[PDB]
């Protein structure tokens, strides 16, 4: 069944899910702490998500931008209101589409400001991977950002509040505030990529609320749809003066409402603490982690000196123990589970994680 | 209800569809000859499409590229086989994503051939709108294409077999064959954008089969999913040596099978003829069309000299008569209905089209 990949990754074919459990094509049960890389915020087979998809599926899937339908219009209004900054939203099909629109919008805004072509530079950060016309500097380095903006050629700073792929590195205290302040001083836009950190995952619906900044643009991907293909670019007043389909929108309206709830934000803190406690117990036994970092349910367990580079090997042992989880570079285990993962699912996932690390050490 | 567009087109909110009929939020019934701009090839609420979506919706929506699921692997195998040229397929979320991957692949291939940066030019054609590093020439002009490739700096020619937006202008006889021959002589790739003309719409599953050429890449959009968000880049042997989700894939497998059927190809020719006959009857009465052009169910009625520029005004009258249809520039009415549109749906659509043109002329 996996031999048809010569036409198209861990050699595991997934068949069905329920919450934070997934079963492969052979009936093996896995605890899922990856949630499709921070996508399935309500786990698999959420009753409200499936009901919404089924209900819209019997009505109308697609209009094109030539005609209107109601779910996208309501989602546009609900997402703009939820964001607490945006005036307009561009609905699209993926985070890649959203980030591309955000970049094009930076350029259109810059030219509308009278910036010549050599003064539309976008600063991005090493470890994040969006992006000529780009300038790469180190994350969390305010002195380096100040230097990089000194020439006046920068039109936007674009960043993730937490660098998911880059070791689950969160913005340090005050960092986004300093970016905001520097963007203001240099008349540049602040673009926040909330594709992984957004949709409730850090414990607030939008991650940057905890950084206490107001951005000019925010991008979102299919976490907005709880796993249904969608993306969005949210635009604040500076750039609003510069589409979607009913199937994705009907589902995203349910995802957006549930993922904004106090219940979800509650579980995020509860299970963040529970995972952090479990990592600490695992660490005291085996000395495998140097630190745990991140926010809410976007966590990175940093492997200790004696385990540098072993993330992939540990992931292999985790699959062998019935646990699906991620890495974030070769030195960090990344955990981005569904935001409604239960106590019992966390407990079993932690049990399997410990088994995996124990097996890795025993095999060395 | 349409006042929430200050957050996000014809001022018509569509609610539900059945085949080639759609109803707006007020219960008005429309004949649909636009099919979401050549997207809903099986019309609205196709039983097989909805059944497939419902069945997959209860299992698993999303894996990420870190894990496998079965529907994408089967779709990859089925699409590669159906294409009669491809060796590999890249599954994505939209035609915009597919065309971007095709362009990046042209560049990677060109560099892997040792082409310096000034010799990776992509020729595209005026009227088509994909696309620095691009060279724009007139469609259907073999002498101009020969001249544009003479310097040896072109890495690919990228074209639609029919220019949907550009007046529904089909490739003239032998044109793609001449492009293929010139690409071969200059060691360049042939990339065919089948987003609008593909998925059975011209009467064969792939439009370029009727041009009797073998391309190096083909791109497809959400017509592959019958209206579910999806896209694909199909790669032949020259570039195969250089993802997807189970929800889109489960639906696209049903769309791909039905849209390849002899029944659908039969209806395309039958209703193409029926639409062409109707346009001719309308034309004799009112003298409104200079010609009808296109292939199968991708048709453009070219407005006559006395109606130059009036496409949009006629579209407005069509909506007032309960008909949704498109234009293709200001001088052409474009018709891209569902490929399983029935005799009775065509007849009623033609009745309303005539009413619309009659009203336009009576109002002048």
């Amino acid at each position: 069944l996996i031999s048809l990949s010569h036409y198209y990754p861990r050699q595991v074919v997934l068949e069905r899910g329920q919450g934070a459990r997934v079963w492969d094509s052979q009936g093996r049960e896995f605890i899922d702490l990856a949630a499709g890389i921070a996508v399935c915020g309500l786990g698999h087979n959420d009753p409200d998500l499936v009901a919404a998809l089924v209900e819209q599926a019997g009505k109308l899937w697609h209009t094109s931008n030539v005609f209107y339908s109601a779910p996208p219009l309501h989602l546009a209004e609900e997402l703009v209101k939820a964001s607490r900054f945006a005036e307009r939203v561009f609905l699209c099909n993926s985070g890649a589409e959203a980030n591309e629109v955000a970049i094009k919008m930076v350029r259109k805004w810059a030219s509308s400001q009278g910036r010549p072509a050599d003064k539309r530079v976008i600063i991005t950060f090493r470890g994040s991977f969006h992006g000529g016309g780009f300038r790469y500097i180190d994350f969390n380095d305010e002195v380096q950002l100040e230097t990089a903006m000194a020439a006046g050629d920068v039109a936007a700073v674009m960043l993730e509040p937490i660098q998911g792929e880059g070791g689950v590195m969160p913005a340090k205290s005050g960092f986004l505030k300093r970016v905001r302040e520097l963007c203001d001083q240099h008349d540049a836009l602040l673009v926040l990529d909330e594709i992984q950190a957004g949709m409730g995952r850090t414990g607030t619906l939008f991650a940057h609320w905890q950084d206490d900044v107001v951005p000019d643009m925010v991008t979102l991907a299919k976490a907005l749809g709880g796993g249904f293909p969608i993306g969005a670019m949210l635009a604040g007043p500076k750039v609003a003066e510069t589409g979607g389909n009913p199937l994705a929108a009907a589902v995203a309206r349910v995802a957006l409402r549930k993922l904004a709830s106090s219940e979800i934000a509650a579980n995020v803190s509860r299970q963040s603490k529970a995972l952090r406690d479990g990592f600490a117990r695992i660490n005291e036994e085996f000395g495998v982690f140097s630190e745990v970092r991140g926010r809410g349910l976007m966590l990175g367990a940093v492997l200790s000196k004696d385990f540098a580079g072993q993330a992939g090997a540990i992931l292999d042992h985790a699959a062998g123990q019935g646990l699906l989880t991620l890495q974030a570079g070769p030195d960090v285990l990344r955990f981005v589970p569904s935001l409604n993962i239960t106590d019992e699912e966390v407990a079993e996932g932690l049990k399997r994680l410990r088994a995996a690390i124990a097996a890795f050490i025993a095999a060395r």
